[PDB]
Parts: C-alpha cells; structure tokens; sequence
C-alpha cells in the first residue's frame, strides 16, 4: 500500500509527497482501497460538479478525522491517479465535514515552472479560492451532508498541520 | 440568425427543434450573438460545475424573461454548438431566476432509439432530474443571484408551454 | 501482487460483488491483466472502429467454463481508470459462445451511482442499449474470422446463479 | 448561406478538391447538412457502438447517383471540427450500395499533412485500414435493419473520373 | 457572411475587444478563416508535435503590416470551439518577425472569467508562460525551413495602441 | 513490486520485446518509474508547449551507456494508459545524445495492431514522422537550457543488437 511505504516528502515540510486518487476534471471520486491499494470508486458525486484540482493524500500522515492528510494539487494537466508529484504546500482549507475537522492542503507541483512565484495563498487568484470552496460547500449537498467552510490559512499555517499530521501517523502505526 | 430562419419544429408540440448552444460537460456558458448568429462566449462559470445536459434554445419561441424558450436535451455523446437536434419533450423544469420566469424544456432526441420509451418525467430517474435541478439553484450562487427551483410538470405541461412560447414569438416580432 | 488473486469476489456475494475494470468505455484498445505479474497487458487493437460501450473486467477469485476470470461489464456514465475496483450489483447476463466456449458475461451497474438505483433486473435496460451490447460482441473479431454467437439475456437471478457457480469453480482450480 | 452550393468543388480539381467535413473520426453522432438550411444536423445517433473511422464529408457543388452530394473521406491524424473545409488530394474510391443506390465514396489525404506526402494511390494504405473502413459501413446499419453491399475499392485515377462526373451531374440538375 | 467584415473590433476598443477564435489551446491542426466564404478552412497540420498554447483567433475588422488581420491570443481555462466570440481585455503584445514579416500579436484575457480580473499587464503572467507562448512560436515552422525572430514582449497600453494602428489600416484598405 | 525488476524484457527477444509505457501519446506531463518505488512519478511538465507524439516507456530487464533503463517509443493509434505492457516489434533506432550521454530510443510498433503488420524496418516510417519525432527530441528540453544532439536513425536489424547489449549490461549491473 503506497499510503504506508512511501515518505511523507523529500523536504518536510517545504517539499511534500502528493499521492494523487482523483485527477481534475473527474466527477469520479475516487479512493484507495485499505487491503491493497489499488484505486476504488468511492461514489459518483450526486450533482454535476467535477473536482477543480489534482486531489489526493500525503503518505505517512494520519488526521483528526481519521484519515490520511489530504492535498490539492493545481496541475494544468490532470495527472492520472496513483501518481506521485513533489509539491509546495502554499495554504490550507479550513472546513468541517459532519462535525469532523477536515482540513486540506493547497499545493503547487515544485517541476512545473509556471508556478515558481506561487508561495502563499495571496498568490493565487481569489476567484479560484472561492471556487474551490464553493465546490467543498455543496458538493455532497444532494446526499444531505452538511459541511461548513472557515476560511483560509497561509503557507505557515499550512506547513504546521502538515507536521501535526506526520508525528500523529507515528503515533498511530509505527 | 438561425433563431428566426428556422421553424419551431418538424411536428410541433410532439417534436420541436433544439438549437444547441451548449454541449454537455462543458463550463463555459454561450450563446447566440443577437446581431451575427455566432456563437459568443456568455461567461465562465464561477464555480467548477459542468452542464449536465446538451443545452440550447427552441427557433422561433419567445418566453416570458425576454428570451427565446430554453430546452435541454439529454444526448449521450454531446453534439457540437450550433447542431440541430430533433427533440420529444418530455416535461418541464420550474424555476425563478431573480424573478424572472425561467422554466426550461426537457428533451430527448428522436433519432437516438436508447431513449425510444423515454415519454414523460417519470420515466427520467429521480436521481438525474435532482442533478438538473441542483446545478440551476446553485450555478449562479457566487454571482450572488438566486434562483428558486418549484419543481416539475410532465410531458404535457411541456407541450402547453411550447405552443405558448410559439405565439408569443409571433405577437412580438411577426 | 496480482489483484485477481488477492481480492475477494465481493463483500456481499452474489448481491454485490467487485468489477476489476481492465477496459474503460470508449477504448478500442482491449486489455487484459496479465497472468504473471499483474499488471495491466495490451491484448489486441480491435480490428474494427468499434469502442466497447461498457466498462468492462473481470470478477476477482472466479473461474468460468471457458478458463478464465468470469467477465463483468459495469454501466458507467462517467469511465473508471483501468485497475479501478467498482462495487457492483449484477442485473443480468448475457449468454454467448465464441468459438465454441461459454463466454457469457454479467451485466452490472454500479453500488454507488444513484442515477442507476432503480435498476435491478434485466428488464430496467432499455432494449436499443442491449441490442448494442449483443451487436459489439458479434461483430467486434468478424475481421479477425471468427464466429461469436449470441444466444440471448438472462435476469438477475441467473447472473447471480452463475456468480456463484464460477466462485466454487475457482475454489476447485486453485484452492 | 449554404457551404454545399456557395463553396467551389476545389482549387485545382480532380487533383484536389475541398472535402467539407460533417461528421470527424471518432463520433458515433451522424451529422448531415440541413442541405436547405445549411446548419450541422443530427440525422442520428449510431445504433451499435462504431464510431466513424474518417472525417466524412461531401465535396461542394456535386451531385451523384444516389440523389445527394458526393462522400468524402478524409484521412486525419487528429480530428477536425464540423464545417470545416480541407483542401484533399484523392487516391481511391469504395464502391458500395446502400439499399440499392449507388453510394460509392471517395477516399482522400490532406495537402498539408507532410505525414501524407507519399500517399497516391489506393495501394499505399494499409490492407488493415481499408478493410476496416469498409467493416463499418458493411455493419453500421445492421441494426436499423438496413442492407447495405461492399464491391471493393478502385483507385485514384477511377476516383477522379468519378468526381469530374459529379461535378457535371450538380451542373445539369442546379447550374 | 464573413465574420472578419462584419463583425466591429469590438464593443469597447481598445479596452475591450473582440476575439474571434480560429485554433482552441491543444490543437496541432491549424485553421483559418477561409477568405472568400467565412468558413474554418485547415491551413496546415503543424510538422511538430506542438500544440497552440492560447486560444488563437483574430480581432474583425482590423489589417496590419503583414497583409492579415491582426491576431490576437486569449488565454482561457476551457478551450472554445472555432468561430466563438471572446470579449478580451488586452494585456499586451508579442514582438515577432516571421520571414521579413512584422507579425506581432495580441495577447489578451477574457472579459467574463473572473480568475483573470486581476490580470491587467503583461507583468501579470507568469514568466514560464510568456517564455512557452515565444518558444512555441520559436519553433513551430522550422521543419518547414522557416525561421521566425522573436523580439521581446511589449506591455498592455503599447498593445492598445497597435490595435488602433490596426482598425485604421482596416478602414483605408476597404472602406 | 517493481515492475522493472519482476518483467522480462520479452517473450521473444530480440524479435519481439515488452514495452512498459510511462507516457502515453499526448502528454505534456514526463513521468517516470521511481525506480525504487515503482510507482508513477510526474518527473516534470515540459517547459514547451509540446506533448509526446509516441507512447514512450522502457524495456524491462535492460541497462543502457546512459545508467537507465532502454527507452521505447511504441507507435499506437489508440494511447494507452501508465503502466501497461505492449507487446512490441523493434523497427529502428533513434541515435542521439543528450548532455553527452548515449541516450538512444528503440522505435518499435504493436504486433497486435494490423495496422503495421507491414512495417518491419525504419524505411517503412513515414519520413515526416521521423522528423517530428526526432525534432520533439530536438527541442522539447531547450528551455531548460540542455542541449541534446540527434545523430539519426538506425535499422532494425541495429536496433536488435542494442536490445541485447542492454538485456547484457542489466545482467552483469544487477544479476
Ligand atoms: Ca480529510
Ligand atoms: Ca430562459
Ligand atoms: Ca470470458
Ligand atoms: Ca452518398
Ligand atoms: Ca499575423
Ligand atoms: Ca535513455
């Protein structure tokens, strides 16, 4: 299982490891599966949304929601899933899923030179932010899940939850 | 203009011509330039939700927001914009758009015998008319426009409001 | 690891049982996994401009008459990526012989897809969309000369009777 | 207005002529030209899971014996859009029937694709490929129940012969 | 009709013009307004395996130095069709000779996508970009012998002037 | 595990070879095999607007001058996905070298495609698409500031020879 044997990045936490499950563009949501890593479809999401980044998970990371750490990657072409990009975490999502802190890293692949000046959250276009979480917001709406949107952290904050989630994946396993 | 050059359809209300503007899945909004009859790119979405239809207008209909009558029409592999479509209609979607009366038509296209049995609302799965409508209440949310979904009436009250829209075209331009 | 091998036939057989898809809908490339390793395999390049109109694999831990995994092909709207697993509930079977084998094939649609909740017999398929599933599977190896023969759908019940049996099959062979 | 009878047969007929595209390789959607109204219309969707091998069209100001404008076949490495004229050098013909009318098409390169620069005649495509372009119109109405009948391919020299025909045949039934 | 004559530049120039778009980003085919009728007509398949970089189209109305229209490159997220109008804010200009040819070009973002609201200057895109945009037009006919001499990027007012430098050669040449 | 170590280079080698692809046709994005993780890599994004014009990946069990495993570069219609195996015939030899190393590319073609059941040696290829492939080669690194050379084409027969040495060269590093 790549979630287990892979580190959690090169370059903790400046340079992460982004082990991608759903690719943009896809309405698919897609998981991987716990016994042996191969991909899952999870669910097809019930409204005709399609996930506006690379999503996936930082290996070797575990969250309070008792996950692994989830990571959004902007890719101007979508890779295909179980891929592994080098990223540079540059904020966070802050939100709640039912009740459950369900944070998510917002990343930039470092091998892509079109996004060498994205640092921090203000780099980024605020129409796309929005989109972002407005996607997040209603995206499980028609399942009749709430989720509440808190806002943004900046790259800092973002670094910080990172190694929060790599010293409670240590805790947990090994 | 291909919206005053052609007729409302081959055997009206029982099968009327869709004009597609819009093909299924994509997130740019079109329409027609009024002046030229080219396609214009009306906006972006502002939030990553893709059309689940192929959408477009009904040729010389005029309906009650200003506009020519809206039909959606269900294709399995999208047309391109401008294609002409003959469509059955099959029910009608109730909605207000910033007061505005904005009910839209929906189709299935004749020539494609999948969709032979397909003759009123009920027969569309429930889970699918609940994405068309989601995607129209929340489409416009973070242009801060709200739009109230009312529900659906059946093939009937389609074809009622389709020879509506037709005379109104005739009072309004000739 | 081969993912034929190490993965259960479902977790609620025969109700609910995994898809191992090797071909997406769309693809005129036709897949396989391959038998050592796993991995996914180039079959053929089907001879003819014909796209398979279903995601299409395999059932994990299943043996058929034919000898080979027991094939399942899953009503997708959006394709899946090869090697994905989908929780699928078979809702028929059709019923085929190519050059001699039984080489029938379940027809599932997917758990987890609300669009596809009120399907749960043969008889929720619309006809044209059989009609062109059975057409793909007699014509698609024309070129290639050989003869496939369709001899019809069965319902759920059938399917699941079928499951069942390439499941002991399976048991038998490599137990 | 409408491209079929606003639009010249070529620049320098029979030896290349503009091939209007309706229909690009890898749709399943069969478009056709209003032919009154001149704006792309599905006449209908595939009813087997084929998708057209070619970027089919019509060669403007034709007509043929089979009451329309005279098929081209257009072959592309990536796609074109619908309307979308290409300036086509022919090198063969399939002879066909299509419920008894003579609906033979011409076969085509584009001028501007290098790829193509050697392509002359009928002999220099891959046996595969044209045996694969005439599977799909041997079985692509099979399910609407219509017949249609593959007599083989003539070569560039019988393609333009035909094509002069055509354009004399728009002349005496329009010009 | 012809788009080029009949469309104006734009609704607002040259703080807001139109762009009729002939070539969507990831294209390798090349297309062109075909002079006498309006339609796409393919130019070339590009000898490379490159792909336009930007939505590549015209502004109507409008002739420079090189005996075309000016061309002007929309950078979109969703690539359009061919033949759809952009409402473009100009952010700058492309320096180019391309065989003696002054063929600079416009580059520009969408009106209506608020992901561009901030982008007013050239200094506003990303380095990378600009370098892939010259790099591409660098290149893209050397197989074909030509060679093009790119000459730097210029900022949003010099392209606003060029672009009433170019409305008004329109109005000499024929109106 | 590591799909580069548990393969062998092919069932018939040097006739017929495995080719394991990394980069499917069309791909903007350079993967590779993290070749201790085995698991698909983004390497980088092309600095150029170019994509991949083969499906490009290595043969298993081999070792070339350069310290990597022998690139392949498969001609298919179709594009597979990351990670399958084709089954290929060798058909020429791209020599060229990039920072100085011999970084040479087997050109291979599908033996289950019947498309290119009649190309057996590098005479057989298009001269168009050699030079697209070799120009991509050429260029796709420029901005980067690398320099890579292209010293030509080999024939299959050569192509073969090079499949052994580095079948050899993996034996002797490893086994
Ligand atoms: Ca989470
Ligand atoms: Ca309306
Ligand atoms: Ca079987
Ligand atoms: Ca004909
Ligand atoms: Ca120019
Ligand atoms: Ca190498």
């Amino acid at each position: 299982n790549p979630f287990h044997e892979l580190e959690p990045g090169p370059e903790v936490p400046e340079v992460v490891y982004a082990l991608i499950e759903i690719p943009k563009g896809s309405r698919n949501k897609y998981e991987l599966d716990k016994k042996t890593g191969l991909l899952k479809l999870d669910r097809v999401l019930y409204s005709p949304f399609f996930y506006p980044v690379d999503y996936g998970i930082i290996p070797q990371t575990w969250y309070d929601d008792g996950d692994p750490f989830d990571i959004m990657v902007i890719m101007r072409e979508p890779v295909y899933p179980l891929t592994i990009i080098e990223a540079r975490p540059i904020g966070i999502m802050k939100m709640e899923d039912s009740g459950d802190k369900d944070w998510k890293v917002l990343a930039v692949p470092v091998e892509d030179p079109y996004f060498n000046d994205w640092k921090d959250i203000s780099d980024v276009p605020k129409a796309f932010l929005d989109e972002i979480a407005h996607f997040f917001q209603r995206y499980k709406e028609l399942q009749g899940k709430t989720t509440k949107i808190e806002g943004w952290g900046n790259a800092e904050e973002a670094k910080r939850e990172i190694l929060r989630a790599i010293e409670m994946y240590k805790e947990k396993f090994g």
